[PDB]
């Protein structure tokens, strides 16, 4: 029994992560096969960083410029390119931990776990999920950047976040590990703002079915809707709007539990329009959004990752 | 800024789970140096669950009875034995994944790692804390005994829970890594009960500081109050005693934010009279207790948010 918030195991991304040094500024960088991805803003001073011009900045960089530390070896750069907002570092030695992987760029309401790091040394991991205003709410302290996100779904390791920034409301942006910003965000100091956020309506029907099947019920009624009446409802309490396939993919837990995705959208409606009265949920007082259907199915079934 | 509830990354513990059989029982076991550590449970068969004499179990089974598999590989045991309620299964392969590593026994409040496993292979990563009545709030599928709460200090991991059974309200409950339960419970399946459950006040305490260092202070006001009013209040609202060493322990948070402890402690009074009136503290509803000062200090910047 018991539902928490769960981060996949982090060890096989921990042995790709090194230490990015370009002049005052150090960061993390990924290192897969023979090349080190990391944020291409480590170039910049704070002067560049106002208005970059990197193709520009990367020009009057050599090779030895870059200082790779993996654990306390130093890694020789043999090359340097951008892709988007990464600079990719080519090094004379493949990393021998490098693990079956992808990129991949995730959707807005699917999850992932950041290996948060700091001087090439992983500190910490946390589950995340990308918001529908595409950023996600982390936890960064500065040296952060190069911070990976990933999902781990057989022995592959799909790496689908780089950290790059901290907004003014204290969230963060990032791209793709092929440098493409989740978001309207440009890697430069200028003035920059998260959109009006939105819950993931999928995600909280999944985290009522993860409360049915560890016993909380009390919010469960005998009440249907229909989608179009429930779309309604999402749209007047900024949920995101919920679509036939969001049905489709909630489908087996529907049927395990017994609670039609339209009945628990009954429950969700009244929920929304009344709030909790006192109680709580999987020992939660607001509707938690950053499970997705497949969390909750891998959670409460013990899918492993050796 | 941001503030998570961050799981240490958990590769260094990755490399240590097995898989530990023992006639039609599997479970998890911990590999270092040359010794398997596994719940003596494994032993059990289906009529000994109510009253086990262990010792009476364990001198009828041979070295080659346990069948230990670390990934692909069977290990060979060379010698077992019994200490409190771990088995520890000497084998022929020191791990060449051992880390720098020590077994801790932590007290209530304490917070740690999890790295949920099953059939010897990791599942995910999540934090728990020791709760005042010695159980975890886990989440724990069948088959997941043996999986192990660890911190990571430097690069040392402090292992300081092995998993053996869920109680009856669904909260769990283990050893330390020399075998001795937290709390009164036994490895039998006598009917036993979790104590009720209070809140971690110094923890809670932290994590007001936590909000305030990310900027925000909606929830002070302008009193103060005893240490012993505060305590005849805070335990009517089933919260643990505060104590001097808690005072003293918040010291470094409250000179980083300008707050004096007992003035926090009336804040928190103020919190449990009123409720959050619609209002959020770090993103929660609820006032959290799974943050330690420790936790909050490593997490949080060193400066304070205005
Ligand atoms: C002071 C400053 O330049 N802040 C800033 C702004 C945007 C981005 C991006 N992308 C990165 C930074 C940096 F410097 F923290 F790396
Ligand atoms: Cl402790
Ligand atoms: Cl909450
Ligand atoms: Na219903
Ligand atoms: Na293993």
């Amino acid at each position: 029994s018991g539902f928490r918030k769960m981060a996949f195991p982090s060890g096989k991304v921990e042995g790709c992560m090194v230490q990015v040094t370009c002049g005052t500024t150090t960061l993390n960088g990924l290192w897969l096969d023979d090349v080190v991805y990391c944020p291409r803003h480590v170039i910049c001073t704070s002067e560049d960083m106002l208005n970059p011009n990197y193709e520009d900045l990367l020009i009057r960089k050599s090779n030895h410029n870059f200082l790779v530390q993996a654990g306390n070896v130093q890694l020789r750069v043999i090359g340097h390119s951008m892709q988007n907002c990464v600079l990719k570092l080519k090094v004379d030695t493949a990393n021998p931990k490098t693990p079956k992987y992808k990129f991949v760029r995730i959707q807005p309401g699917q999850t992932f776990s950041v290996l948060a790091c700091y001087n090439g040394s992983p500190s910490g991991v946390y589950q995340c999920a990308m918001r529908p205003n595409f950023t996600i709410k982390g936890s960064f302290l500065n040296g952060s950047c190069g911070s990976v996100g990933f999902n781990i779904d057989y022995d592959c390791v799909s790496f689908c976040y780089m950290h790059h920034m901290e907004l003014p409301t204290g969230v963060h942006a990032g791209t793709d590990l092929e440098g493409n910003f989740y978001g309207p965000f440009v890697d430069r100091q200028t003035a920059q703002a998260a959109g009006t956020d939105t819950t993931i309506t999928v995600n909280v029907l999944a985290w009522l079915y993860a409360a049915v099947i560890n016993g909380d019920r009390w919010f469960l009624n005998r009440f249907t809707t229909t989608l179009n009446d429930f779309n309604l409802v999402a749209m007047k309490y900024n949920y995101e709007p919920l679509t036939q396939d969001h049905v489709d993919i909630l489908g087996p837990l529907s049927a395990q539990t017994g609670i039609a995705v339209l009945d628990m959208c009954a429950s969700l409606k009244e929920l929304l329009q009344n709030g909790m009265n006192g109680r709580t949920i999987l020992g939660s007082a607001l509707l938690e959004d950053e499970f997705t259907p497949f969390d909750v199915v891998r959670q409460c079934s013990g899918v492993t990752f050796q």
